[PDB]
């Protein structure tokens, strides 16, 4: 689909021109709907110092609906499930089709800073976060040192 | 107030001020390097979208040992903002260290507008609504944003 080609152009060029801090995007030359992404773990969080790889699958309907996202880097996070699937409450609730990849990635980076344990795919991470933050952070830091 | 802490605030606020993160602007005042004024744009795709939020950062005498105090001057309907604009930011209270800069504080506050923390809520009604009836929380938040942002 041509809109995908133009759309990836529009999305990737701007992302690389005024890059958000710690974010980089690698279009798969074989399949432009598969967008690979690295996000540096924000300072002052358990993910600090890590490089987190993820992919964004842009459906044919993008941007009518947001992409599906996966952390390829193993991570201990309330809103990241066993297969690496991401659940972002602002994406599934306040999405409009004027938004694009920049918004998606800033929302995911911001979720690393302030996870949402209510909508937790990883229920252990979510309970620790609310009830025993130090134990959540210790487990999030160790996976960061191994996998980031 | 120590002389070594001042040199680093000088350099950090200088580069912070001329090249801030997207949606952030910093306005130091000549009278007091420890009174920082900040505006944060409401991130697109949140109920704060389109608004411009004013806040101040105070660097106390224990800065950067203790983190700065933050206040929203713009009125906002947000779970982690108190009635007088006090900001409560959980990751800053728990994962703070002296090496973390002003830039990091402002990004964490901006990120907090995207993903509020209803469980640590200063604004009990905002936090409750976010968890039970997101659609009204968002409307209230959008209304205030339209008036004040
Ligand atoms: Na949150």
């Amino acid at each position: 689909p041509p809109h995908i080609i133009r759309l990836v152009y529009k999305e990737v060029t701007t992302l690389t021109a005024d890059p958000p801090d710690g974010i980089k995007v690698f279009p798969n030359e074989e399949d432009l709907t598969d967008l690979q992404v690295t996000i540096e773990g924000p300072e002052g969080t358990p993910y600090a110092g890590g490089l987190f790889r993820m992919k964004l699958l842009l459906g044919k309907d993008f941007p009518a609906s947001p992409p599906k996202g996966y952390f390829l880097t193993k991570i201990f996070h309330p809103n990241v499930g066993a297969n690496g699937e991401i659940c972002v409450n602002v994406l599934k609730r306040d999405w409009t089709a004027e938004l694009g990849i920049r918004h998606v990635l800033l929302t995911i980076k911001a979720l690393l800073i302030h996870p949402n344990p209510e909508s937790a795919l990883n229920e252990e991470a979510g309970r620790l976060l609310l009830e025993n933050y130090e134990e959540y952070a210790a487990r999030a830091r160790l996976l960061t040192e191994i996998h980031g």
